[PDB]
């Protein structure tokens, strides 16, 4: 029985057999007050004694959050949907130890993404079991609040400031520091990892000066805050807190009575509204966001980045080779999860119009002379293909290049991996190749379960990159010293050296996607 | 109603609408005690409570200084002189802050220029309302004494000590490091600017030990403590104090009794006496300025300069384009604001005279040896844009070149601009150029506001000025970085590049004044 | 009246008049308790409060000595004699300050020569009124004790220990630590200075780890520990002790009586047997010096300079032009004040006896060889010119150089000047040239007082280096700013830069006697 004297009272955990050892989970402990009546849409309170023993030892609710119904049925979209119970009381976080307790271990911080619409850390795919087992580190992650329910702004005003969701995810890290040594956790090596908007919230972290001291290192996976959807304009969000304030009969001369009156409304009718904030929208939406609040985001961030003000740490950078295939399939013309998807020329400016909304004409054209200048106009799939790249190079791998560019740039070591294994057992189909989210399976260590019906070659590549992120987080450096492994070296201006993650072998090669890049980072910004 | 609790009380100030948004304004809060009566002459003292809410609703008076009653009427000369009454009483200082409350922002404290014997804080042209609106930076400003009741100095006698006013500057810093976190302030974030004078001043806080913990970076807007106007020598002080004592009646034998005499007089007699204690004077005589006081400046300060004891940190550093013209018309021969002043060779000669009291016969042939090789003897204008230069290059530009050149040779970054737009709106003609003071409604962003008549171009180019100033007070460096501007380089010995600042588009350039300031600073010095 | 409060006591003070100014002169505080009876020979000990106003109006007694009888009448030689009462109560100080008194002055203290056998703080080439009236730093001097009474040595033994003198210097660099902000002067900017023997014990507070904190900076002027008459070896010490009980008849079988035995002897039996507890000596004997004692000294310290164990610092450094003149009129054959000198190749052989007593034929001829081959051989002053610069390579210049070389090694700026005036008033004859000892009187200014009968060009000269000397240690750097003075450049190894002191024009040289240093560095420690 392992019972934890925490800052805030006892909880008790559970123990797991795990590859014939054993992992004690603290699931579902709470790190702040429920955020529900008249702390909706405010900055998370800190938490007060309970006394008690707190029995940590199921996952908590989630956040409330729409759902993606597209595919009922189909594991490859419901596997990302949330498995316990929606509820605004969602501010729960959960802690894998190894067993024996540690001494003084090292510890991971995962940040889920979901477009900060949605996700939660009870996911499978996001179990810490194997990295606590394998890797003896600890990984803890919390759920925080998404959509308007964690990003609601009202600029200025405290009932409605915005970023309240990055503030449940501090507030968790403050946890970390002040309780994880009860565990057996050392609070002066915290790695932070997470994926899309997950490893877009990191990346403010970095930011952000009241999470400076809060953590050690930091890991990005698909995600930058420099990304086009990652931060909300102030514009925009004024715009959308008035329109959801006005699809929900709130509208109010005085906005502090907006406020008071959503904080009547019911979840549901927040959440049906939150979809109709804007006039059009795309796959990609992320309709309450991250907002230069004064607070957690003290400037625009592009400017904090260009000048340098930032965590002075290292980095570890990463995308994937087919980033924006899985989004076609959920409004862009001709596409479909149920065939190959061989789209037209005229289909493809269709689709443009789905992603880049507007977008003068003149934008649009120029997208597609970059990219369908083909070698050559024979092959069927050409148009299917520059769309997916088109998506993927805009959302995600530019932006990612490009933060590592300048990060680095201000001295510190940054390591940057392009990930490019489709997993064996990937329930979508082949034309959508190595899709976002799908490397996450892998760093958790699901592949290391043999029971599971993954290939040899996939065991052990993510026994590799369990090794690479575990020596990143304990060392600052993500070798895997002991098997004759590729070297990873870091990227730098200049040079701008990747590694590659495959299950044949890895290289290092440079410049990815520089010709493209060059166009969505100097140009397109039409 | 904002009432904001300072150590030494409560002060209440009034909003502001600025650009639909609004900035909380305390103007005239007191930071010493009224240095009358047995205080006059005296190193300002610290304040005691009242309690009591100070209202801070008006400008504070003015500290007493003679006015420019040269151009009655006219705006040009009429916009530098003060707008509250003159008094003794005249310590105070004024504190704009954005709306909503920051939560921990930069501090922008401004410096008046006015030769050290004239100035206010209250002036329209330093009204700080549109930075803390547009920039979210709060500003500070403090009214110091000018003239000898600032500045009057009989050496190592604490009843006349020398620097009173910039003392008075550096209790007001002081109260910025005590009290600005209670209006929103980062104490640690702080930057000094200031223009002529108040740069100059910027220049020896640099300089002085008492004043390295009260801020973080400087910026300097034509002048340095190195002009030959801004440093008196101990010499000069001491004729200049008995030259005033004799011509009031003070003359004794004790000089305590010298002190006390003109402790006696008022305020009106020791202001005009002031302009003859000197036996000629020119325009941009400083009857009355810094000393080496052994206190506030430990050592002749070119010493400390280029020796590199000063605070270690970046300086942003500038010059307009036609500094010296301003001056021509108090007192040059042939010159008027009223006419397009075509002087004769003969009437040039004349004017180094004004300018250059004496000076040799042998010093001044060589100024005129160095401006007077035209290409070509043609332009009857040559003589009147030579005599502008001469006064600009001798008195501004070369001494602001050769600080940034010593200051940065111990390592900091620098920056330097050449500031080259002609108002549309100033009140002088064409000829006398792009004028000394006339940067600071940039950088204050008057132009900023549309209901005044500027151009467009104006308010681009004043948007852009505040950005730069903005982010170097906020991160060390003056870039504007999201409208593809022109990348400001930092000032280096060896290349010295600065930044042209004009409507059109703004270069790099190299060397400013190359062949002149080789004179001015190597040479001269006859 | 000048009263200053002391951790001690009070002390009353005195003004000067000084070049139409005024300096206050604290002259003769104590600063430890008198060595005296059962404290003869040991460690200082520390002093306890008086209260009670201590008159510091007058110089102290100097410490117990031999003096120098050979010229009686003689002003060259007398001026070098304690011009106050001889006495074991002999631990006091002098400090000179400024007045107006300062508010946070740099300080030099000094450290005389004679040594390490003779000495005081109070001759009238040691007055530090001119520097503290001219400079405005505060200068301190101490009497430290000298001889056997200073630094006999019975190793390891507390009762005789070694060193005392180099702890009473110790012990007056704390005093100042704790007291000199009530004088107005910064404990946090010493520099320490002292000449011959003094500069050897300069350089020996730069080793010592219970010196590091009492001092800022280090100026040596013709000395260093590694000279070859500045530390004894232990061998020496034992035999000189026992030699030196033998001769008292105090030698014993326990060596705690023969201390015991030593204290009751008078100073003057002491005294009268110093000169013989060698069997042979030579004007530059030092019968009683440094000792490595364990305390002071952990090692040998030529091991600690090769190895960069020493305070990390700037130093200054420098020599005259013919350092080993005035020894050879003490006992070399043919050597005259009163004559030319000029000397023969017989004399000269006699001459290197007197000073290599052993010295193996062989090493004596080496150096023969090495300073005998003339360019040419006509020239009559060949032979007395050889063997002052054999003394003065092997005794001062080439171990100065060396230590320069060795310290600058180890990444700290270091700057060596080679003084080439003869003082227009010298009382010995011109073939001694410009001499040991002959700089001093430049440094501390007195050629800075006219009613002096010094040259105007020695004027000029003096307040040069003053200057120089003074911004060294408030600055750290020995640069004449103002008069477009050259450049003094640090020494390197490699280049090995150095200034020349005269009055016509200094000049920077490189390679100081590199011919000979290589013969004496590295060929002779035969
Ligand atoms: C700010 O909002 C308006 C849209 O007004 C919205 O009303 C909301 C309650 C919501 O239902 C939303 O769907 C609706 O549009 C944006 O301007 C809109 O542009 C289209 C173009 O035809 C119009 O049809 C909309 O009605 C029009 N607004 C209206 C009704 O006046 C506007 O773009 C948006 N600003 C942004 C994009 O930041
Ligand atoms: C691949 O399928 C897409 C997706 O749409 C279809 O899904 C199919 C599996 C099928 O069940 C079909 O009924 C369903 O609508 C096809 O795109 C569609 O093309 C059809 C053919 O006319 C159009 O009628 C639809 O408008 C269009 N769907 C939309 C709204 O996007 C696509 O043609 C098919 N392409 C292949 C096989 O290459
Ligand atoms: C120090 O002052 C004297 C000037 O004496 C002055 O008396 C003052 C009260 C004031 O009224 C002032 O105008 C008057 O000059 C300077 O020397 C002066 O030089 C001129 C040259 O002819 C004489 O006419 C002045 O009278 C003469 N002084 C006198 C009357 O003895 C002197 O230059 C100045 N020192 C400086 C410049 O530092
Ligand atoms: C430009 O004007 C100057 C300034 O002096 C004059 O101001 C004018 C606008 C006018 O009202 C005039 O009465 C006033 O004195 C002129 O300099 C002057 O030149 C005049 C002509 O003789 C002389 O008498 C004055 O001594 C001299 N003024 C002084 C004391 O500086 C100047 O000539 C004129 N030049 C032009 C038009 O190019
Ligand atoms: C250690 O001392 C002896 C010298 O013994 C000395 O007795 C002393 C009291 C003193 O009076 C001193 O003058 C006398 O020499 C040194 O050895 C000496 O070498 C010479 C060579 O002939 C002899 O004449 C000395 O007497 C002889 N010592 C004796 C008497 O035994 C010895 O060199 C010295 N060790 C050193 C140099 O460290
Ligand atoms: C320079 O003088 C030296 C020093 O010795 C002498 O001092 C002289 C001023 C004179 O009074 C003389 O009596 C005194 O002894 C001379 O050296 C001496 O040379 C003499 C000449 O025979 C010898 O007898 C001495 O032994 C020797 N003195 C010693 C002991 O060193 C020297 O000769 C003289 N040389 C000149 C003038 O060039
Ligand atoms: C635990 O280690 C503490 C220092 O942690 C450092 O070492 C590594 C873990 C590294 O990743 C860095 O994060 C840290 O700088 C030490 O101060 C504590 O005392 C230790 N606590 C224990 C063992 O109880
Ligand atoms: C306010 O920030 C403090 C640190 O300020 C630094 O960050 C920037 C503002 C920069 O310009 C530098 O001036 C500073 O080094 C921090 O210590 C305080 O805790 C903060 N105070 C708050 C938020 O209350
Ligand atoms: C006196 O100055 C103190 C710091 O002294 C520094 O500055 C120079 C004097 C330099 O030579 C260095 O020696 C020192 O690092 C400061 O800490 C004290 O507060 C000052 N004391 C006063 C003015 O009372
Ligand atoms: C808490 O849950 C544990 C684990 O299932 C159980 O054994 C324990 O009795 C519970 N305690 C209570 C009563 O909450
Ligand atoms: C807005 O209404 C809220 C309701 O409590 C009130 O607190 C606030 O003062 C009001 N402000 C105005 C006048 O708009
Ligand atoms: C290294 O390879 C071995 C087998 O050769 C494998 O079992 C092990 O898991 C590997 N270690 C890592 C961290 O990849
Ligand atoms: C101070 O001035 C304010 C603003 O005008 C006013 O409302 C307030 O009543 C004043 N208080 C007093 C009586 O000083
Ligand atoms: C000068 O007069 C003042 C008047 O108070 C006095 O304090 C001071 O001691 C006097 N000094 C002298 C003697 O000059
Ligand atoms: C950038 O340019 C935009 C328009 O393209 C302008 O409105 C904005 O004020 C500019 N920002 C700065 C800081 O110059
Ligand atoms: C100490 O000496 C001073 C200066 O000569 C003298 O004025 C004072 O009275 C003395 N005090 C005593 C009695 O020691
Ligand atoms: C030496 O004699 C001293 C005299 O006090 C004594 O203290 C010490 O113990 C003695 N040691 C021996 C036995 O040599
Ligand atoms: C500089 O030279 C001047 C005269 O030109 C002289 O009076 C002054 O003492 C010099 N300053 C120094 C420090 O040498
Ligand atoms: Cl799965
Ligand atoms: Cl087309
Ligand atoms: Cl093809
Ligand atoms: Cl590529
Ligand atoms: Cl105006
Ligand atoms: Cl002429
Ligand atoms: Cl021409
Ligand atoms: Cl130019
Ligand atoms: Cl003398
Ligand atoms: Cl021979
Ligand atoms: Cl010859
Ligand atoms: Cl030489
Ligand atoms: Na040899």
């Amino acid at each position: 029985d392992i019972i934890i004297a925490t800052k805030n009272g006892k909880v008790r955990g559970m123990q797991l057999t795990v590859f014939g050892g054993t992992v004690t989970a603290f699931l579902g402990i709470p790190y702040a007050q429920p955020p529900l009546g008249r702390l909706r849409f405010k900055k998370p309170q800190s938490l007060t004694k309970w006394t008690d023993i707190w029995n940590a030892t199921k996952y908590a609710n989630s956040c409330c959050q729409n759902i993606d119904q597209s595919f009922p049925g189909f594991h490859g979209s419901e596997m990302w949907n949330p498995n316990t119970d929606l509820s605004e009381d969602c501010l729960y976080l959960n802690v894998w130890i190894p067993a024996p307790k540690p001494k003084n271990a090292t510890v991971l911080i995962w940040i889920y993404g979901g477009g900060f619409q949605t996700g939660t850390s009870s996911l499978h795919v996001y179990d810490g079991k194997f990295l606590a087992r394998v890797e003896r580190v600890i990984v803890v992650s919390m759920n925080y609040r998404v959509g308007a329910l964690g990003f609601l702004a009202l600029p200025g005003n405290p009932e409605a400031p915005g970023n309240m969701g990055l503030f449940d995810q501090q507030l968790a890290l403050q946890w970390v520091q002040k309780n994880i040594a009860a565990f057996g956790g050392n609070p002066k090596s915290v790695t932070l990892f997470g994926e899309s908007a997950g490893a877009a919230s990191v990346s403010l972290h970095l930011l952000s000066p009241g999470s400076h001291s809060l953590f050690t290192r930091a890991i990005l996976q698909s995600g930058s805050f420099n990304a086009p959807w990652a931060v909300t304009s102030l514009y925009e969000a004024r715009n959308r807190t008035l329109n959801l304030a006005k699809l929900t009969g709130c509208s109010r001369e005085n906005e502090t009575e907006i406020i008071k009156c959503l904080r009547n409304k019911d979840p549901q009718e927040i959440l049906l509204n939150e979809a109709f904030v804007v006039p059009y929208g795309t796959p990609l939406s992320v309709n309450f966001g991250p907002t230069v609040d004064g607070d957690f985001l003290t400037d625009m961030p592009d400017i904090l980045l260009e000048l340098g003000q930032f965590k002075k740490t290292q980095i570890l950078v990463g995308v994937n080779k087919d980033e924006g295939t899985a989004f076609l399939v959920y409004g862009a013309p001709g596409f479909s999860k149920d065939n190959n998807s061989i789209i037209t020329r005229k289909e493809f400016q269709e689709g443009l119009k789905i992603f880049f909304p507007g977008v003068s004409e003149f934008g649009k054209e120029s997208i597609l002379f970059h990219y369908t200048d083909w070698v050559d106009d024979q092959r069927p799939e050409n148009y299917r293909e520059a769309l997916g790249d088109v998506v993927g190079d805009y959302n995600f791998i530019c932006p990612a290049l490009e933060f590592t560019k300048k990060f680095s740039e201000w001295g510190n070591n940054a390591f940057f991996y392009y990930f490019e294994h489709r997993s064996s057992k990937l329930p979508w189909p082949e034309w959508m190749g190595v899709m976002h989210g799908y490397e996450i399976e892998f760093v958790f260590g699901l592949p290391l379960e043999r029971r599971d019906q993954y290939t040899k070659a996939e065991e052990i590549l993510s026994r590799s990159i369990v090794k690479r992120w575990a020596n990143f987080a304990k060392y600052g450096n993500p070798q895997e010293t002991q098997n004759n492994s590729t070297s990873w070296p870091v990227f730098k201006s200049t040079e701008q050296k990747y590694l590659t993650l495959n299950t044949e072998s890895t290289r290092i090669m440079t410049k990815l996607r520089a010709q493209q890049c060059r166009f969505w980072t100097s140009f397109f910004p039409v």
